[PDB]
């Protein structure tokens, strides 16, 4: 189901090329969305059963713990070695802003035939990595889209991307592997705390070969070369239509919740 | 006069009867086919000659667009050739002006058309740009009239008629005009002003527009706005290179026509004006 979900064909071999191919296909096939937290449905269970059920069988997307959770289990089953890492999102944050919570989950992946480790992150939303990169401080690393770079200060790593010119820090992380329960505590926080960006509004995102799409409330942003594109939807009806048809999210397991009404309340949050 | 060339330019064919159904079809075909654009004035090339020969050579033979005098000029000659009776009218653009702002210059030209088989006259205007009329409407003050897009309304005070459009729920006055028919030379004096005065909107920046069944497209400098049913899009081009690509490939305008003028360098000066 997963391979089909992402449009790949059989069982691929556990090597570096496969990692590049699964990331690409994951990127364009499973959207980032927070419809469950938006509707008061916690993301509490990060088991394989729960994640496969939601992101594969029911054709929903999810946020970082759901995406990277799922990819983690997929890659393990193919024969990669996978450690789950946690980090703090520093994107666009004022210098001297307080230390952010650990709200992001990424993968450190070891690949038979390769020597070190790879940062894999398909769950960061509209600016997520679209290639695995080497878990190596220093070099500017090319991806399918913009250049990225890791730096290191002690045991803290920062991922930065060169976005429309500028070098922007995205998040910091340590390479300490996390047990699933510690990820579940963080996911409980991100999906239920009243000040979470994922509780107060709607975020949907996906990445094709040519563009990064990012929807917040009524505002769809599209980033491609030479141009930034901003679509403002008139009402919740158009936003749902974009959720279902543009972003490919199946709303069937949410039957009996007033999705449109909730979306209407968060068009401008 | 090359009637068949014009009809071909606008995606039509045959020779239609001079009736109301034909007036609607030619307006909708012109709206989607011949863009609003001011490249000539932007590049210091005046729009001075409003003869049928000049407007046909530019807007039909050369696959350029133009601004109001050129559009409604061309359409006016086509419409007489088909057997409509046509008067050219001038007006003053009031779109978004303060209540206290000085009287505007007469910088807009529209058509008042008698249609065989219909009572009264029709206002026809394919030349106002992205918010131009997409149907002929009855030149009748009072009622709200439907078009292929938004409701529009004419009101009257003295010898001034105001055209307003209901734009996303809000009534906006576009321009005022009188029904005094204008000779070509009065239009030409107006077009001279609009295409050469250093404070003209069409001299200090770039405006490109086209209207399809589903959307109004409006480009000012680097910003492309698209109004569709249920959404607006705002595309911001990074530089003049992307703006030219839009002009050529999205709006279908042939720039080979302006060779030797460095279009890109001039558009690079007006991305934000
Ligand atoms: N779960 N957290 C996330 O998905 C996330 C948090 C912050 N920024 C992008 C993504
Ligand atoms: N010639 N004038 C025009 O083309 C025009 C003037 C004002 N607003 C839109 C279009």
């Amino acid at each position: 189901g997963y391979l089909t979900r992402i449009g790949l064909d059989g069982r691929p071999r556990p090597d570096l090329g496969t990692l590049h191919a699964i990331v690409a296909a994951h990127n364009r096939s499973i959207p980032f969305e927070n419809l469950d937290p938006l509707l008061g449905i916690p993301v509490a269970d990060l088991s394989a059963e729960a994640l496969f059920a939601k992101l594969v069988d029911r054709r929903r997307g999810g946020y970082c713990y759901e995406h990277n959770g799922l990819l983690g289990y997929v890659l393990e089953e193919l024969g990669f070695e996978v450690e789950r890492l946690s980090g703090r999102v520093v994107w666009m944050r004022a210098d001297d802003a307080p230390l952010p919570a650990q709200t992001h989950n990424v993968l450190s992946v070891a690949v038979p035939g390769a020597d070190g480790r790879y940062l894999v992150d398909v769950g960061f939303g509209g600016q997520t990595l679209t290639s695995p990169i080497r878990l190596e401080a220093g070099p500017v690393q090319q991806t399918r889209h913009e250049p990225y770079r890791l730096t290191r200060h002690g045991d803290d790593h920062t991922l930065a991307a060169q976005v429309r010119g500028e070098w922007q820090p995205l998040y910091t992380f340590t390479t300490e592997p996390r047990p699933r329960i510690d990820l579940e505590v963080g996911s409980w926080y991100v999906s239920t705390h009243p000040g979470s960006h994922f509780v107060t509004g709607l975020t949907v995102a996906v990445v094709t070969d040519d563009a990064r799409y990012n929807l917040r409330g009524r505002n769809l942003a599209v980033h491609r070369s030479g141009a930034t594109e901003h679509i403002r939807f008139d009402s919740a009806a158009q936003v749902l239509d974009a959720i279902v048809n543009r972003f490919g999210i199946d709303l069937g397991d949410l039957a009996g919740r007033d999705v449109q009404a909730r979306v209407a309340e968060v068009l401008d949050t």
